[PDB]
């Protein structure tokens, strides 16, 4: 059978207590995940390891790095087959970004959670973890960057995101769908992402420290003033994503602000708090300011990207064609 | 006929310059919107004013006020059968939910925008207003609270989001679904919505006075930091919304720098940044710390309903149960 | 505690063998359901019984009548608080919808099901049937018509659907939403359901007889052709439900072929194949030819109205009426 | 400038009378399309013709063969660089399916419509034309199959359907998403479909025939009876698709007659009439009666893949095998 690594990070996948919620994230070892499935050992020979036991709302650099780190060791070794990785559904969505951008191999690298604790009533995480294992066997999954798989279906990881508290089926893809359906195992795909990912990625391990280029969210709405965009500066933001109301769309005030900012260096990216949809020019003239515009990304994708791009550039002309590109 | 009084705030219903985008928002006066329609003389006398003229992404309380006062007014005259708001799209949806909270008349309130602006190909702002004014003068109309009407579809106040930054079928209701539909000015409801809204709301304008208490909206990633926290703290925000990860979430430090804020009588309001569901306690215990959970209020419309709440009390009990009641 | 009667009638909910799927739909029996829960025994005392034990794709008027009649027989004994149903998830979408039409009672009645069998990994049944039972005792559930309770959401039996062959969150309400939440029992409403239902029905057990009105669904598609239109009639359909294309559409022989029928009485309801929005008449004169247009009901759902309706009256107007209220 | 050729159907998008609604399908000519746009001119040289004048609700195999081999003589031309092929609403899914199977080129095919008649207040099909004509001439819309362009949205013809009676945007991808977007022109795709078609697809018109093998659609609900599906039988049906209940199951009188009329020869699809998700063996083992499943295609696409596979061969596998490819 085929070796796939699992690296844990925690997550309501490995929470436990309660039948009925009452939980923490975080709990229990990846040892425990895998008895309860144990067809799996029919599809894959299972290399598990803990990376980190921790909520994903508790994800940062210093996780994102060793995870990346050790993923990359793992996919570099002709004894692995692919990789999946457990995580919280929280922040599964930025992890799986960061993951898609620096990780360079054509090896399948999955991740998966579960929105109800192990403990539950009909929780999830037991099928979810055996299709995403499936999943990261099959042949058709290589090549087409870090995937997501919940909830029986297969997502690229530039398109889904956590769109419900609680659901079940919480992770979408509401630009561009998902790339394929895993039922039982059984996986198809019907479409390959086109942005660009893993081994044609200019952003590499070997290439990156942590700490990165601080980049900062700022939320918008009626009666909006930019008093914390200004605090972000003051705290010494390299980049700052706004999730703009509308077509990424901000008060006059703001709209000073940060024309002040980006003729002083900082990059400023205009997002949406919407949840979907690019981001255009023309009722902002973005290259009059300098200002990027971040394309379909929300704004905690748009900070990864913007994050790594620092490292690299900070012209902007070059960043906007990284927001085309990725 | 019946009279409907139409107030115009501004939008990209009345953005012009061109027929390819190109435009800003805020543009044209109330009386050239009534020029494109006139089979609108066929189901109403139309009262328009002006109350402002600004994208709505500069909307504001001072307008707010204004707006809200206007149409109370207007509401309160015998001659008046209902009401018509032109309004910018970004905001309309906070906009609705602030009038749905103020406003004290069982008559209609409708909201109305176009995504595409007056000189596009293909706008979308006459229909949408003959619409509007369809379902204004519409005897089922009265006593649901205000309405918004986009796209063919009536939408509750509380419930409706910009979902997309530019689709014209962006307004949603996620949670609970669209009330009613209106086709070429067919008017059909199919809900009632239950949560409290103008009559038998206890915020009224004759009690409020503007400025509000401040209240700033947190946004929430991987590698957050309370940072930005601190700083809307140190502004002297009397309520902070979080925009959590999934089901309100935020880091250990976070979570500190909140319990801190509460404990000062500062009221933190747990909402979250992924556009659907409803928040709840679980893997934080808000009643230990002082927290209020947003129910199924995205960050703006908790923001909203958390600075008229902090005109009446700062008791955390009763904001919450606000929560649950409006 | 109150008192639920568990009304079983089969499906997947009560499927076994297998825990990747191989399993059959209709096989363990009424009592086995309770055991895998029983913080059940917390909330209600349940009286359980088999009315059926199929697949509910073998759903058919006899144990509709069965179903109901026993339910209604429940609901009058004041011992009893609400019912609950489990049945196959296939036609859910149509028992609710007839019960919400014959049976008369202002107590709640819940159906559920689940979408993967009981001895799947992560099997969904016994969190749903918790839900269930949870949502049917609550107050706030009562004189709101039958209702479907699914993967945490509280649906009116009129707009729900089951949407997807095989997701956990297959059924949803597209054209009104759904009218609540239910979190590991915690129950929540934000909407009222405006079509008339149950206690406001015009249709009562004790007025019908099976077999009810023979009505068929013909479905369209480009190259149609009326031969299995004129099929049903030969074989004595009293109405005929046509899944039309877009907004009710059908090829010119077709509309002849309608006409024709019409004219003789038989009684002709144009709904859609695309699964949500109302249809409307426009390009097709429905009162020139005697036509019904089915609402916003899909084909099943504008059967089981049309086949009540036809126990009552052959009047188009009358019955055009119906279609408008329930 | 590119040449585009732009080859009309008929469908709203040419239909007229009314502002309000009030219009037949089907009016004006391929040239009056052109004059409401022309800032078209700037993007291509449009060479217009009438191939039908019709509503896509009286589509046919008729039309069908004219429409495909006008548009592969024209794609066959250097002089043109793409086609547009204007289309009713209703049935411009199985249209795009049929030509995604049966077109042999590379270059761009676009179909479009509009859900709002030309002349009503604020109809769509202008600017989705011009959408459209800007797809059509993109480098990156060439080697993708035949492209619909509805609603600023760009999709692959496998995964497009007409999912709404009367909504702008109607036209949903449910199972794998759009492949790219266009906003005023400006296009951007981000997924490849991978199913086969047009250039790597065994159709091809030089070997089809019409009228093709007969195939009809069989709808199922509760209390079914095989009555309609033996009638098809009747009428000399060559294959029948089943619009199954959930994941595409029957009744066992259905599964009985399905069983017989497969051991007679004649090809049994099992679809779905739920609107997404793919058809899978389990409750029914397709093998065993030699039934095909539809993969996530629905019956309207289903019976177009089915027609083409019976001019090729009867072989069950085959057809499977056809099924799973494209
Ligand atoms: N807070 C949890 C939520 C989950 O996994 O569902 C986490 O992200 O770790
Ligand atoms: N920025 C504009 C957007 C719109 O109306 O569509 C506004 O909200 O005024
Ligand atoms: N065929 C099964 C499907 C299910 O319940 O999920 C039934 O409806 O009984
Ligand atoms: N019946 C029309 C509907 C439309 O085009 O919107 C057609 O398909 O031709």
């Amino acid at each position: 059978l085929p070796t796939i690594a699992l690296l844990a990070t925690g997550g309501t996948i490995a929470g436990s207590g309660a039948s009925l919620g009452s939980y923490k994230s975080g709990e229990l070892g990846v040892k425990e995940l895998l008895k309860a499935i144990p067809s799996l050992n029919k599809i894959a020979r299972i290399q598990g390891e803990q990376v980190s036991n921790i909520g994903s709302q508790d994800m940062n650099e210093e996780i994102w790095f060793k995870l990346a780190q050790r993923a990359q060791e793992l996919l570099d070794d002709s004894r692995i087959q692919g990789v999946v990785i457990t995580h919280g559904t929280d922040t599964l969505e930025e992890s799986a970004y960061f993951l898609n951008l620096v990780l360079h191999s054509t090896k399948p690298v999955v991740l998966v959670g579960a929105m109800r604790n192990a403990s539950s009533l009909s929780a999830d995480g037991a099928l979810n973890l055996y299709e995403a294992v499936s999943v990261a066997v099959n042949e058709k999954s290589a090549n087409k960057g870090v995937l997501v798989v919940m909830d029986d279906t297969i997502f690229s990881v530039r398109e889904v995101v956590k769109t419900h508290t609680t659901h079940v089926s919480t992770f979408k893809a509401l630009n561009s769908g998902a790339i394929g359906s895993v039922y039982y195992g059984k996986t198809r795909y019907y479409m390959q992402p086109l942005r660009k990912h893993t081994t044609e990625s200019e952003f590499s391990l070997s290439q990156l420290k942590t700490p990165l280029p601080k980049v900062d969210i700022i939320y918008t709405h009626a009666g909006m003033t930019p008093d914390l965009f200004q605090a972000s500066l003051n705290s010494h933001a390299k980049g700052v994503v706004i999730a703009g109301v509308g077509n990424g769309n901000v008060s006059a005030g703001f709209l000073k602000a940060m024309q002040e900012a980006s003729q002083m260096g900082v990059v400023i990216v205009r997002s949406s708090r919407v949840g979907s949809g690019g981001v255009t020019s023309g009722e902002i003239d973005d290259k009059a300011y300098g200002f990027i515009t971040s394309d379909n990304l929300n704004p905690q994708k748009a900070r990864v990207l913007l994050q790594l791009a620092l490292t690299k550039t900070n012209d902007k002309a070059k960043i906007q064609e990284m927001f085309e590109e990725y």
